[PDB]
């Protein structure tokens, strides 16, 4: 396919898996402060799933590179914060990462052959 707009769709559709896996609730919603007093002392920019999905309905990535670099960041937010590699959360996370990994990577292919093409002449 070389349609440069199909990302949008492709992601909400992987977005809808996220949400059905067990291994994303705590992920789902902005991290609890009043939980994890000390959260924002350690993450300067917080980022979360629904932030993520509210950001593509708005019309606000321009493409699916943008949404890749918030959802890494919802990852790389766990493990810098965790207390152990043997975090429950944590691990978690990084279970979510491999399952998203493994979508993305034909959602960003087929964009940026998608934009080459467009550029051919
Ligand atoms: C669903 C609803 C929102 C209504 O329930 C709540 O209000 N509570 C609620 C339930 C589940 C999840 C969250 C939000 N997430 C959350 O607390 N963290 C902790 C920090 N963190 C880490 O990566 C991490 C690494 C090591 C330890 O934590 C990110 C996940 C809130």
């Amino acid at each position: 396919s070389y349609d440069i707009q199909a990302w949008k769709k492709q992601c909400e559709e992987l977005l809808n898996l996220i949400f059905q896996c067990e291994d994303s609730e705590p992920f789902r919603q902005p991290v609890d402060l009043l939980e994890y007093p000390d959260y924002r002392d350690i993450i300067d920019t917080p980022m979360d799933f629904a932030t993520v999905r509210e950001t593509l309905e708005a019309g606000n990535y321009e493409s699916p590179m943008e949404l890749c670099k918030d959802v890494r960041l919802i990852f790389s937010n766990s493990k810098a914060y965790t207390p152990s590699k043997r975090s429950r959360i944590y691990s978690m996370s990084l279970r979510l990462s491999a399952f998203f990994e493994e979508h993305i990577s034909s959602v960003l292919s087929d964009y940026k052959s998608a934009l080459r093409f467009h550029k051919r002449n």
